[PDB]
């Protein structure tokens, strides 16, 4: 199957730079792009940039073109991204994925932890956090400082993160069910407002919900919404 093996952590001293590894494997590294992702709990996911394997071709989110940079190695199927000049503002963790909807993949992510001991999108989700009891509804706005529709068609997408589980994607384009994703999930909007809705609620839907935009660059994710299940 086609997975994306990442380390799982690296402990790391400031104002140094650490090397992150994404092993491909189970499709042609060369010819798809491979984005990498940075996740905080105030900030959410913040999307640092691409890389095309099959030439090196790369794109950077402004924020991180000083402190990333992506390489690819064909003859390991191997993407790189090394964080030079380590902060505590570089504690996160990182993932490498295939974000468009279609080829949705996402490894499991490095946590990178600095130790010493001594015009862009904005997505604004509603609540931060939720509990619910079993088989109540859950329901996640996300609102857009601008417009992501084109065409009729909202570059808006969700996913979801169970504990201890990579993220994946859980609605596209506003209200597209993934695959394999259970008729209890719903999604609504248009242009600016978006809602997503569970209901009735299990124990197996509690996760991080995050909407994203892919309509302009750079793509930008909300902060991130915790549903727990409330103790009855
Ligand atoms: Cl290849
Ligand atoms: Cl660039
Ligand atoms: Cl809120
Ligand atoms: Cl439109
Ligand atoms: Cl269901
Ligand atoms: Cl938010
Ligand atoms: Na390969
Ligand atoms: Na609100």
């Amino acid at each position: 199957q086609e997975q994306l093996q990442q380390p799982g952590t690296e402990l790391v001293k400031p104002g140094a730079s650490v090397r992150l590894s994404c092993k491909t494997s189970g499709y042609t590294f060369a010819s798809y792009t491979l984005h990498w992702v940075k996740q905080t709990p105030g900030q959410g996911l913040d999307w640092i940039g691409a890389i095309y394997p099959g030439n090196g071709d790369t794109s950077y989110n402004q924020k991180f073109k000083d402190k990333a940079t992506l390489t690819a190695d064909k003859s390991s199927s191997t993407a790189y991204m090394q964080l030079s000049n380590l902060t505590s503002e570089d504690s996160a963790v990182y993932y490498c994925a295939r974000l468009d909807w279609y080829f949705d993949l996402w490894g499991a992510g490095t946590t990178v932890t600095v130790s010493a001991a001594g015009s862009d999108i904005v997505l604004t989700q509603s609540p931060t956090s939720l509990a619910v009891s079993l088989g109540q509804r859950a329901t996640i706005s996300c609102k857009a400082s601008q417009s992501v529709d084109y065409d009729g068609d909202s570059y808006m997408n969700w996913y979801q993160q169970k504990p201890g589980q990579p993220p994946r994607l859980l609605i596209y384009a506003a209200s597209n069910l993934e695959s394999g994703i259970p008729a209890r999930f719903s999604g609504s909007g248009s242009g600016t407002d978006f809602t997503l809705n569970i209901h009735p609620v299990e124990e197996e839907d509690a996760a991080t919900y995050y909407c994203q935009q892919n309509n302009e660059d750079p793509r930008t994710f909300g902060g991130g919404t915790k549903l727990e299940i409330k103790l009855e």
